[PDB]
């Protein structure tokens, strides 16, 4: 297990990441209390997830860079850039939890819900974002792929924020409007809000650190990764309700949160005037009774089988995509990810 | 009036800035509704201020770059980078208004207070930030000072966010604690939260676009600009209460908002046990009666004269700083700014 094993080396590097970020506090004792708050923000929000995005950078790096060019320093940079992706993720989650008024994250109370934090979490989120560029400058300033990485992280933030904008417009809190839950909107939200930074960013970062800055190579990798990103979110949506909490480790809340889920989009394409009514009067509700009604309608429309068939077609398509666009990159780079997400 | 005149050319460029930013909507009709929201965010938040930060970039550019190297394209880039500073300012203001629960900005209702916006303004703020880098890439990608500007804008955001962190820790909303309102804390907040991006960033940007990337030249300019930034905020604090609304165009709210103002810091250094009590039981209050009490105490401690004497000493110091660190830059670059802020 490239992940399960390399995971230990990644997480252990975090302590060094924090140290380096809270080091400028030296020659500037004036901002000491600010640096202390930053450390607290980092420890609370960058730790606790699965680190799949960051680990992907490392895994892809090792497979893309010849073993003789994998010096202690090159690997040092790999872990750092990987942690940068985790900081981007933390920047997003802290801000997103505020915007949808979530109560918990990773099973723990949302950072902004903490007593004494509140809306100050908005500035905390921005600090997480800024740490990304601080780390890149500190570890890759002299590297030839420095500018490429800066532009990639900036582009990934923009794409994601654009996707968040689409999502906010699509599912306005306190206003259930199933009318805008179209398949085209859903695919656009997934592509911009999730796919780009979760699947393309990590590999693309590793590609640049390996010297693979070709626009065509990046365009081909993106073609594959965005499709995998699309499947990931669709499977994530499906599991949110039909998944086993004992295996998933979480309880679904998409229905209650009136999210533009793949399930609701598919349910809206197969629903009849009467079914639609039930969905319109039960979606976005917290009462278990109303949620159960939604889930009942989904099963009736046999959405679970629809997804089963979708996963099989998606997998075949991804293999074909890999078979066609992987080269000159080692197929393993993509196959490794596919094996992980296709459960 | 370099400003009053050049101001027209700057503001008129905004329409082009918006056009270029909402142009990617072409090959991506999918994010059309998102791009429409972005345009609305830009128009509402980037317009309405005084544009002094952005105009400084242009003014400094013209004085630093020989007239024969000021082609239509170079000037185009100048206006753009100047507008980037205004986007940074808009990113900050939108977020700061949310964090301190302000009602209005530039006399109009705060963006987040608008019906249908609310906490979504958090993502809108991030989009404003992202547009900065989109413009730099679109206009300065091929320029030799491209990376310098990216790093400067990133560094300026970090400094500012750090200053915001210090400020939040110093004046926690709903918790008046005059104890932490020290002169050293105040100076640190001003330096990081205001001085760097308001005075150093604009000139430093112009310096890079002129080829002046010397670390020593930048270090000397910073020495001057941070001191001017410090005076600016101190005078801004003083005018917030003792200024004439007919001339300032705004009503003071620092006392009501429990801000770490220069006035309160000075009042805490000259106040007696009994005076301190009055301040402790009237600062951060909205009732006009309580505010009037604070203002009364300030006058008694003759703070207005203290400021008058401070402005004169500050001006002499700045001239000496210019006299010493301006070269090889034209003193006019700094004198122009000094004439504007020293009223
Ligand atoms: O970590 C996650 O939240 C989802 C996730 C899983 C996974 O669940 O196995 N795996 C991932 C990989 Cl390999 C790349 C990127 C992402 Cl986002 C993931
Ligand atoms: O989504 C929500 O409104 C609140 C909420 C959160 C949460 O915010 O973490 N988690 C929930 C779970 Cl696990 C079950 C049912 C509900 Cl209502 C919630
Ligand atoms: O525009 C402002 O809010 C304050 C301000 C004034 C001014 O008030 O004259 N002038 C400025 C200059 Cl020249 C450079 C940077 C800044 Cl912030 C300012
Ligand atoms: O600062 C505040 O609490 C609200 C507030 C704002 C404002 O938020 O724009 N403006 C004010 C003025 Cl002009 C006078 C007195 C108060 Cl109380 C305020």
């Amino acid at each position: 297990d490239v992940y399960a094993q390399e995971k230990q080396d990644f997480v252990q590097h975090f302590s060094q990441i924090v140290r380096v970020l809270t080091e400028d506090e030296m020659g500037h004792p004036e901002i000491g209390d600010a640096i202390a708050r930053l450390k607290e923000v980092l420890e609370y929000n960058a730790i606790g997830g699965k680190y799949n995005r960051g680990l992907t950078v490392v895994v892809a790096f090792r497979e893309l860079v010849e073993p003789r060019k994998q010096d202690a320093d090159s690997l040092q940079r790999a872990w750092t850039v990987g942690w940068c992706v985790e900081l981007l993720q933390a920047f997003f989650l802290v801000a997103d939890d505020i915007m949808d008024s979530s109560l918990t994250r990773r099973g723990q109370i949302c950072w902004y819900q903490k007593p004494g934090v509140g809306l100050d979490a908005i500035n905390d989120a921005n600090l997480l974002e800024a740490c990304i560029y601080r780390l890149l400058k500190l570890y890759c300033r002299e590297q030839p792929y420095y500018l490429n990485l800066i532009e990639l992280f900036l582009q990934s933030s923009y794409q994601t924020e654009i996707g968040q904008t689409l999502d906010l417009l699509t599912a306005p809190q306190g206003n259930v409007d199933l009318v805008r839950f179209t398949e085209k909107r859903y695919k656009s939200i997934v592509k911009y809000k999730t796919a780009f930074y979760s699947f393309y960013l990590p590999i693309a970062a590793a590609m640049y650190m390996a010297g693979i800055d070709g626009e065509k190579e990046h365009a081909n990798a993106k073609k594959i990764l965005l499709e995998m990103g699309e499947f990931f979110q669709i499977q994530d949506d499906y599991l949110d309700l039909f998944g086993d909490p004992s295996v998933t480790g979480k309880i679904g809340t998409d229905i209650q949160d009136n999210k533009c889920s793949w399930l609701v989009v598919q349910c809206l394409q197969r629903a009849t005037p009467e079914q639609y009514q039930i969905l319109k009067e039960n979606y976005g509700q917290k009462e278990a009774e109303k949620v159960a009604r939604v889930k009942a309608l989904y099963e009736e429309l046999d959405l679970p089988a629809v997804f089963l068939q979708y996963e099989e077609d998606s997998y075949s398509h991804i293999m074909a995509l890999i078979e066609q666009y992987a080269a000159p990159l080692p197929p393993a780079v993509f196959l490794g990810l596919a094996r992980k997400i296709y459960k």
